DNA sequence: GTCGTTAGTTGTGGGACTAAAGGATATCGTGAACCGAAAAATTAGTGTAACGGGTATCCCACAACGCTAG
């Protein structure tokens, strides 16, 4: 609860895009984009409700 | 010589498997003793009859004419 409350979705998404853009490993990039999917899904949810 | 990377396994985990009818199941093992709770049953106590007028209603019966003289 505390960790997810302290989370910042916009900053987290920007950090993940940066990490994907500056990573020399394909697997790390895949993990970064996979987390970005869920982060952006939550961001899109926060617009409707 | 040593460290990160990539691709191809390899083991492991989560998700599918016509339609129609019908549709009954049986379900162990035991430790004691006292207190409290409320739900139930048993027991103890009080009682009328006709009368005066006057009047409201009911049922029950009957009436509600015809002629003659001053």
């Amino acid at each position: 609860i505390d960790l997810l409350a302290r989370i910042d979705l916009e900053q987290l998404s920007y950090e993940l895009r940066h990490k994907a853009n500056t990573e020399t490993s394909k697997q790390r990039k895949t993990e970064a984009l996979k987390r970005l999917q869920v982060v952006e899904a939550l961001r899109e949810s926060q617009d409707n409700r």
